[PDB]
């Protein structure tokens, strides 16, 4: 059936609550729910659910003129009342969204007519419009699907305005989406998409070459990298790599020994032979990362010094910090205690598992004993949130989060950064300066603030940058060339065309 496609994903899409996080998958929230304004590859936004808008002299009050022709997928109208109700449900759970500064800025959301929605901020918050465009939390479920006039405690049906409708959800088996034939924009050419829930990356690969699935669209790590490289040589498949979009790095816990020592974290940054890891384990499909953000990230081309591969420097740094080698033993000890570190990652990620292996062996070469721990994604995120990790795999967030929303998130438990930074004496300063860089309209001062924040995080070796990864695609040749969505976690199913 040509206008239907089957694909695969490590987990289910989740309840598809538009205002909550994992277990909801962002690509799926974005299929069903839509923003007021839509993010573009060039960095701007365009009208979406909001046809047009104005704002006050001081920039604190924004009036949005909504379209009069949008319906939720069950036929109910999307209007200013519905959007206000959504914003109210979101901000009734405001603390959950404190990582994103817009959630701290919205004082009031008023419906003025059926088509006029007024949003009031406590300052002229320049990233306003980009954060409204994100996959979550500021997208719209029909108010009829609230539970007790809230969404923070669950939803009835995942009824959005978008071009896809969640039709069926079988746990640990599949999810099914059908086209919304009453979508207000372009009717997608695909009629139905089935997601098979396949957590093992080898089984996803086999699912593809048996022909059981048509497409794989995800981060590097959705397939074994050696399989993907062979797929790319096979004229019977089609494959793609986008330009790099995210950093993959380890967060090092400056709060827990032994990673709370600067000398230890610097040694670990010298320990990994990244050029070999990339050229070998990852098949040249990435680039060596020396900093938390790539030089191409806005405000991030700071000329920071890289830590290149230097086992001998690493050993010297450990010696001088009192981690020495007993006689006839490979693992350093200090004051009776061997140098042991725990390295946790999401088990279903082929890239994380594969890098964890190389990293472990590289760090043993300098006398550090690293234990690998692979777990379900919910357990890894909870670890990042509460500080229970030694070294934990991490990644930045792509456009448009990088750098401003990623930094904003460092100020509360979010991903691993807040907890990983608790050991830094200048952590409060960094957080103060993150708040300033999000508030300033002075271009010169905005660059100064980014440089200082990013140079402090670099100099104190909070991260072990590994590589800058790309989006990866595998598809039947019939689907032709697949486009990329400007937001890294979204999948542009509505632009795919059958033969
Ligand atoms: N992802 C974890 C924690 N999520 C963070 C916020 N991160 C953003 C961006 C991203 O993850 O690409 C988001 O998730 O929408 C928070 O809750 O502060 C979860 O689902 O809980
Ligand atoms: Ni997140």
């Amino acid at each position: 059936a040509p206008d239907e496609i089957t694909t695969a994903w490590p987990v289910n899409v989740g309840p598809l609550n538009p205002h909550l996080y994992t277990p909801n998958q962002m690509f799926a929230q974005s299929m069903v729910y839509e923003p007021l304004v839509k993010y573009q590859a060039d960095g701007s936004v365009i009208p979406w659910l909001a046809k047009s808008w104005t704002h006050s002299e001081d920039g604190k009050t924004w009036t949005f003129t909504l379209r009069d022709d949008v319906k939720f997928s069950n036929g109910e109208p999307f209007d200013a009342e519905a959007a206000a109700e959504n914003f109210r449900a979101v901000l009734d759970n405001r603390q959950r969204h404190a990582w994103l500064e817009l959630a701290n800025q919205i004082v009031d959301v008023k419906a003025l007519s059926k088509t006029e929605l007024q949003i009031t901020l406590k300052s002229a918050y320049y990233p306003f419009l980009q954060e409204l465009a994100l996959p979550r939390p500021f997208r719209f479920i029909a108010p009829s699907q609230f539970k007790n006039h809230e969404t923070m405690n669950g939803i009835k049906a995942p009824i959005g305005t978008g071009p896809w409708i969640l039709q069926e959800s079988k746990l640990n088996q599949y999810d099914v989406f059908v086209r919304n034939e009453n979508y207000w924009g372009e009717k997608p050419a695909i009629k139905k998409i089935t997601f098979n829930v396949i957590p093992d990356p080898t089984t996803r690969a086999v699912a593809f070459e048996t022909g059981d699935i048509d497409l794989l669209y995800g981060n590097e790590g959705l397939l074994p990298l050696d399989t993907f490289a062979r797929f790319s040589q096979n004229p019977a498949y089609h494959t793609q790599l986008s330009q790099p979009i995210e950093t993959v790095m380890l967060a090092l816990n400056t709060a827990k020994a032994p990673t709370n020592e600067l000398a230890v974290r610097e040694a670990l940054n010298y320990a990994v032979n990244k050029k070999s890891l990339i050229d070998n384990a990852l098949y040249g499909t990435q680039q060596v990362a020396d900093t938390l953000f790539a030089p191409s990230v806005p405000y991030a081309n700071l000329g920071l010094k890289p830590s290149q591969y230097d086992p001998q420097k690493a050993k010297a740094l450990l010696e001088k910090a009192g981690w020495t080698l007993p006689a006839g033993k490979d693992i350093r000890e200090k004051n009776g205690q061997p140098l042991r570190i725990e390295l946790s990652f999401i088990g279903t990620d082929a890239l994380s598992k594969s890098m964890a292996e190389i990293i472990q062996a590289d760090m043993r070469q300098i006398g550090a004993d690293v234990s690998l721990i692979g777990e379900e994604e919910s357990s890894i995120y909870a670890r990042q949130r509460d500080g229970r990790f030694g070294m934990i795999f991490h990644r930045t967030w792509g456009a448009p989060y990088d750098p401003h929303a990623f930094l904003s998130s460092m100020r509360v438990p979010s991903h691993a950064d807040f907890q990983a930074q608790q050991g830094l004496a200048d952590k409060p300063l960094i957080d103060k300066e993150i708040g300033e860089v999000l508030a300033t309209h002075d271009e010169t001062q905005r660059q100064a603030l980014y440089r200082d924040i990013l140079t402090r995080l670099h100099d104190e070796a909070v991260y072990l940058p590994i590589s800058y990864i790309s989006m990866m695609v595998v598809s039947k040749p019939e689907l032709g060339n697949i486009p990329y969505a400007p937001i890294a976690t979204e999948i542009p199913f509505e632009q795919i065309k059958p033969v």
